[PDB]
């Protein structure tokens, strides 16, 4: 779909059997979520922002269902404040911006 | 244009007859600019983000064209690691998310 931008871009994503929302967001390298409860392996990673820096925890090839388009990718965790799908799944899904 | 997401988005602006790139960034509410010389008054404010926040000068309607494309709106400045064009101005030049 054409998604406008007079509200934030929030959609419905599956992970990890749970059921979230989170924000499309062209600004955002990677993908990061909120602390949540996801099986397995992980990495010790820092990204940073506006505001400074996280410690977060890099899960690799975590399938993630972005109103209803699978995707495969690098998912990171902690503390965000607002769940973010960053470029790295946004280009699988086929997601551009237009203007 | 249309613009595919396995780069960074960003684009020229020209704002206070300064060249300078920024990102267009739909998980931005608000455009804020990296500390700049802008003519005129201003009103303090603090915005959030991953890492915590930032004290920023909040500029009303302050005109920026943005790959071509003339908007007036809110600019806010201060110590962002990237100039970031929010949806404030990304509605204003027609941008529109598609997938
Ligand atoms: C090395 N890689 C980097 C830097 C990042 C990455 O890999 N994944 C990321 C995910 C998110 C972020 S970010 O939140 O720090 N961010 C970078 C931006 C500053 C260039 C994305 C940006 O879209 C954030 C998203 C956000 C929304 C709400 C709360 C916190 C962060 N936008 C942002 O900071 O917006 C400011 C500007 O206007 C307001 O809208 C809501 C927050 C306010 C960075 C990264």
């Amino acid at each position: 779909p054409q998604i406008t931008l007079w509200q934030r871009p929030l959609v419905t994503i599956k992970i990890g059997g749970q059921l979230k929302e989170a924000l499309l967001d062209t600004g955002a390298d990677d993908t990061v979520l909120e602390e949540m409860s996801l099986p397995g392996r992980w990495k010790p990673k820092m990204i940073g922002g506006i505001g400074g820096f996280i410690k977060v925890r890099q899960y690799d090839q975590i399938l993630i269902e972005i109103c209803g388009h699978k995707a495969i990718g690098t998912v990171l965790v902690g503390p965000t404040p607002v769940n973010i799908i960053g470029r790295n799944l946004l280009t699988q899904i086929g997601c551009t911006l237009n203007f």
